[PDB]
This record gives C-alpha cells, structure tokens and sequence, in this order.
C-alpha cells in the first residue's frame, strides 16, 4: 500500500527555550485560579519535535522545517489527504523529524496574564500581531496571479482551498536568534542530519548550518530570504513597481558563511515565476527578484568552493508547481527528486 | 514495545468559519506588510491527526487534550515513553488526536492589529491568561507545593522541564465553537469513543449530547461538572470558606438525558484528600470537584444511564497525577481503558 507505514518507533518531545519569572512568591494556600504572574515561572520559546523512525533506517535523518505561519502538518498530509513527505521518506527508509518551531503550532506562544506577550513590564513578544489573508497567501504561493485564479496546468489540489488555507496562521515576534537556537539544539541531539526547509525557514536553516556541523546537507523549497557575507550583498533591483524591494538579505560574518561551502545545498523552485518584470502582480514580481537574489547567494557559496545548486522543477520536467511543491498533486515526483539529491551525496547510505 | 504498523496516517483541518476585513484586495499593491484590506481569514478551525492499524477492531478513539495542552500528550510521555496513541494503535484501534481550536495546530484567531482584534471587532480578548509552572505543579497534583513530590508519585521525575514545556495559553474562543468543531469531526468519523482530559471533560459531554455517533466517554480528571438546567445540587465551597469550584455547566434536560444512553467513565488519580485541606488550595479544589462529578454521574444514572467513577487507587494503581496517561504506570492505566472498551463492546466490529 502507498499509504502503509511501518515504524520502529515514533514520538514527540519539547526542546530548547528558556524561562522567565514574575514577581513575588507562590503561595499554594491562595486561590490558584484566576491564574497569576505572582511567583510565576514560565517556559517560553520551546520547540515541538515529532519523530518517526523506520525499521532499519538507511542514511541520515531528515528534519523537515515548515515555512512561515505553518506547522509540521504540511509534511504529514496534503490538503486533499494524500501522504506528505513524512510518510514518503519513512517509506524511503529515513528517520523523519518534523518540527513546530517556537511561536508556531505546538511550539510555545509566549504570553502570560496580561496583554498578549507582556509579562508585567517586559514585552516578550509584541501585542500587535500580523497575519496574511487568504488572498495574500493565494498570490504568495503562486496558485494563480489573483485570488480565485489558477495558472494553467496548476498542480495545486484544486477544491481543497479551505483545507489548505486553514493550516496557516500568525507568528509572534520571537527573535529569529531563539528560533535558530532551538533547531541547533535539536541538531546536537540528533547527530548528523539533513535539513529540509521551506520559505521562511530557508534563511533560518542556512543559519543553523553555520552553527552546527551536524547539518550535512540542505534542501530548501522556495526560500524567502537570501543570505550573503556581511558587506558583500550584490546589487539587487527593486521590483517593477519601482518602489518595493524583496526581503532585506541576511548578512553573516564570512567565517560563518564559509561553512555553507562545506555541505551540499540545493534550492528548489516551482513554476510560474516570471522571467520579466510584472508590475501588475506584486508577488509574482517579488518571486522573480527573490529567485535572482538566491542565484547570486548560491554563486557566492560556490565561489568559496561550495556545492550549491538551484533546481527549477520545470527544467526537471515538472510543470505547474506552487510554492508548496511537497503538497502539490505531483508531490511524489517532487519527493523523487529529493531522494535523488540524497542519493547523489550518499546521504541515503549508512 | 515501540513498533507500530500503520495502514495509513495523516492529518487534516476541520471546522471553523471565516471573517473578513474591510475593502478590496489588489494584487498589484505590496502584499507585505500584511493587511486586513480585502482580507478573508479562516478562524477557529481544528487540527486532526489519525493513525489507523492494519485490520482495526471496534470503534475509533478520539483523544482530546486538557486545558492548555495539545495532542502531544497522547503521543509520548515527558520522558519519551509511548503515549496512548501508540498503545491503542497497537491495541488495533484507529486513533484520532486533535489540537482543538485555539491550541497547538488549531487556529489562534488574530490578524493585523492588537491580538485578537479585527479592526473594531474583538474576536478574542487581547488580554490573555496562562498558568505558571507553579500553578500547574499543584493543579496536576505532582505534590502539595511546587518542587515537592508526593512520596508515591507516578510522575516521570527528572523530566519536569519537558512536561511543563507542553503547556500554554488558550485564547478566548467560545466553548460553543470548540464543541462545534468536534461535533463536525464526529459527524465525519462516524461512531467513535471520546477520551477526554481535564478541561475537555465538560466539552466532550456536551459533544455527546449533540452527536449520537459518540458511543462512549472516558474522561480523565475532568475539570468542570455538568448538570440539568436548574438541578445543580448543593456543592460546598472550598476549605478556605471563600473559594468555589468551577461553576457547573447546565444543559437542557432533553440534551442531558442523551448522556444516559452511552457508557461513561470518569477516571481519577491519587492524592485527592478525603477531608478539607485549607493549606493546599488545589488539593482541596480536587476534593470538591471530584465530589461534584460523583453527583453528576449519579444524576445520569437516575435517568437510566451507566456512568461510573473509577478511582485508580481502588484498581491497585497508586500515586497517579492528573495526567495518568503520561505517568510512569501509563501502560497499566491503558489496560483499564482497554477493559472499559472491551466490556462495552467497543473493541469489536
Ligand atoms: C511560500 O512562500 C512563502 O511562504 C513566503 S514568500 C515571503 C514570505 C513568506 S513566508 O514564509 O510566509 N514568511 C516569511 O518569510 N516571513 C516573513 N514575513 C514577513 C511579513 N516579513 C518578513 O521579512 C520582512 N518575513
Ligand atoms: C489537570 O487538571 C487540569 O488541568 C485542570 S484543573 C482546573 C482547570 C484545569 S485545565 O484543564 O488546565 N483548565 C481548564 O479547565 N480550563 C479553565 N481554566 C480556567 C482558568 N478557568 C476555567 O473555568 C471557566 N476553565
């Protein structure tokens, strides 16, 4: 059965985070409810981790890291209920870790007794939130140029829009340093592994690898922020509206950037990213310039002796993918290309 | 034994509604920073995970976490031993675990603006509440005060950080909308058994009154009692002679009577005092809450029901906390759940 999965073991655990404290002392004779900050210890910014291990794994464990506003659900199942990459790669004899990063899903949302995110006089995260709409996500993920529209030959699981957009939500303003820190701790716990990232976690996975030699490879689906050595960001054009820019590239010390040259790295992009300026469709143009910036980032890694590559799925014969290729209708073929990358670098061997 | 063979597994979203911002969406304008303009937001949906064994027997089980928790508590214990999800797939039941609206992978309804506010509309409150480690320690009866264990405790000592890290706040989503999501899941699944915990105790009773597909309930340490409207019995205050337990939920008698048509078991752990305990607020709270539940079960049985209270010490299990299904003896706790399922024909096809 394509759906059957045999697990030597499965489970979940929490890792990372810190504690913060309220004032005063806790008295167990006083009413505990309504909950109070008095005498309080709060665990904040911890990460949820799920693992599924096949019988007799072959090669390195994979750590699947959801994109912005998502959770590990996107690796479990597609919106129309087909197997996600978690099942596919357990079947491919890898132990599979799926995370809900701090601030998302089963990860901690740091809030207390008081306005959201505030512990007495300390703002742990902002009370004002941000969150995409269905319409924003539709064009961000390139389902089509405008909400309700689909590109010709789309691989989106059409009809399951409600399921898809229901998986998306806000992220509190946890520092990216603390998100990276949690995953570094996971990588220390797991040992040698491969990070598989998506969108917002693209740049975060690159950062983890510079802090954790156990990261032996990276596959990044549609990364949202580019990374460069400090002071060496190339010229990147504004968008076609002559006012907007892509996400400010993340800059790291060259001593850390050079660590990215020591491992195989592949960035994967779906379809319908325009080649030419598209002033009518902001997020399509955003993707054009963002993919361009990533091509320069990978070049910089390769000029330092790296093993970085850009895979456009259409060049591999796969047409119509959205920015979530691993939950599209052809996600088995997308998984096959990930299996190819792992095999090429011996990451599927013991 | 950690091995598990799954005919299939996966997850999906169910339930919820939408709310909309003002104005219209223009794809030519900058989409980031995100805006409420022209926005449709999906809110209050629920996350559902399922694992199905080869050749299932009996009814699927729906495990429903307590307050401030997620489906994690059914996956593994804080010290990494198998949770009820694995144990009951091994027992050849299909197992559903949920993250209810507002918790974990369920939706937290917030937008662009102060938390929970969509323009001038308060969808959930901006001011949150959340237990501390200290409050949860005594709530769950690890011991009488933070950092202290009962001598007989079944808690997995040394894994305190892991345990408390699984808990968090819940936004002020209406209980009606949480019950609605699970009713919709139960409609989708078909005949099933609800296994609830703490805060989800009263919610699961409510679901059963709306969903004939619920064929049985096992509730671990339920936090709020339920009675027919206007028939709440005399319940004393706590030993401090000032505090009360949670106000019992009242439902119309025509709905309450549906609880008499299925087997219902409430399960309590150890170290609930028999006598007033004014020095330890949450120990005394559990004394009076357990008493209220005993009266609620009695009311169900007076309508022809089959509602029972299982005190784990009477079954030979000593020292359980208010999370018996993640304690050190959770395999023995699971055995008693399998016994209940077997007696009532819920483990046969
Ligand atoms: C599928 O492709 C994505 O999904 C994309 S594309 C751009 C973003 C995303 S994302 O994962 O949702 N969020 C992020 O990358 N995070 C993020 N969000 C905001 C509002 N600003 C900043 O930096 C200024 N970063
Ligand atoms: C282990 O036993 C529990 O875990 C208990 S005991 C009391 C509560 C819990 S709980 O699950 O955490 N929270 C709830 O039952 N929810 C809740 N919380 C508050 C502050 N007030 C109200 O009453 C409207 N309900």
């Amino acid at each position: 059965s394509k759906r059957k999965v045999v697990l030597a073991e499965q489970g979940s655990f929490y890792i990372g985070g810190r504690t913060v404290t309220g004032p005063g002392k806790f008295d167990p004779s006083k009413p505990v409810i309504p909950y109070s900050n008095e005498g309080a210890t709060f665990y904040i910014n911890q990460m949820y981790v799920n693992f599924q291990a096949p019988v007799r794994p072959r090669g390195l464990p994979l750590v699947f890291w959801h994109g912005g506003g998502l959770t590990g659900h996107i690796w479990e199942s597609t919106p129309d209920g087909r197997p996600g990459f978690q099942t596919l790669f357990v079947q491919d004899r890898h132990t599979v870790y799926t995370i809900d990063q701090p601030g998302r899903g089963r990860g901690n949302i740091p809030t207390f007794n008081g306005p959201f995110g505030q512990l007495e006089e300390e703002s742990i995260v902002n009370t004002v939130t941000g969150n995409s709409s269905k319409e924003g996500a539709w064009v961000r993920d390139r389902l089509g140029p405008a909400p309700g529209q689909f590109f010709e030959n789309s691989q989106f699981p059409r009809g399951y829009e409600d399921n898809y957009f229901k998986e998306m939500g806000f992220s509190p303003s946890i520092s990216s340093d603390e998100i990276v820190d949690a995953v570094v701790k996971l990588v220390t716990h797991i040992g040698p592994c491969v990070l598989v990232t998506h969108a917002a976690s693209g740049v975060l996975g690159m950062r983890v690898a510079t802090h954790a030699k156990n990261v032996r490879g990276i596959v990044a689906y549609e990364p949202a922020t580019s990374i460069f050595p400090k002071g060496k960001v190339p010229e990147i054009p504004p968008l076609a509206d002559k006012k907007s820019q892509i996400f400010p590239p993340f800059e790291i010390q060259e001593s850390y950037f050079k660590k990215l040259a020591k491992i195989p790295i592949q960035f994967v992009f779906g379809d319908n990213i325009p080649k030419n300026p598209k002033s009518a469709y902001w997020f399509l143009d955003w993707w054009r310039v963002t993919r361009y910036a990533h091509s320069l980032s990978l070049e910089a890694i390769n000029k330092l002796g790296g093993q970085a590559s850009l895979l456009d799925l259409p060049t591999a014969g796969l047409r119509g993918n959205t920015a979530f290729p691993f939950t599209d209708r052809n996600n088995v073929q997308v998984a096959s290309l990930l299996s190819d990358f792992l095999g090429k670098h011996g990451l599927d061997q013991n």
